């Protein structure tokens, strides 16, 4: 699986969905996740994310490990998203701010 990590939050550019061949992204109000059983590890989404928030499971930074299970969990409850949309309105302001998990919306 690939995994969406902290920097997506309050950014949610959604560039990642457009290259995904198996449509395994799931949408929250201010974050996206990857369903780990559906992802085929094609890695195509990684360079597409302007927030640089996507990692191979086995490359998630130590300080963002909680994102692995959180993707798996939210992918069960959020709706599939398969089309790009506009980034969140103040994405640029939040791109690169650390610790945005505190802002994650369910
Ligand atoms: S690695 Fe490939 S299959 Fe998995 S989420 Fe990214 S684009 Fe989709
Ligand atoms: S910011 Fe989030 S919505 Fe996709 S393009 Fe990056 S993982």
């Amino acid at each position: 699986a690939f995994v969406v990590t902290d920097n997506c939050i309050k950014c949610k550019y959604t560039d990642c969905v457009e290259v995904c061949p198996v449509d395994c992204f799931y949408e929250g109000p201010n974050f996206l996740v990857i369903h780990p059983d559906e992802c085929i590890d094609c890695a195509l989404c990684e360079p597409e994310c302007p927030a640089q928030a996507i990692f191979s499971e086995d490359e998630v930074p130590e300080d963002m490990q909680e994102f692995i299970q959180l993707n798996a969990e939210l992918a069960e409850v959020w709706p599939n998203i398969t089309e790009k949309k506009d980034p969140l309105p103040d994405a640029e302001d939040w791109d690169g701010v650390k610790g945005k998990l505190q802002h994650l919306e369910r």
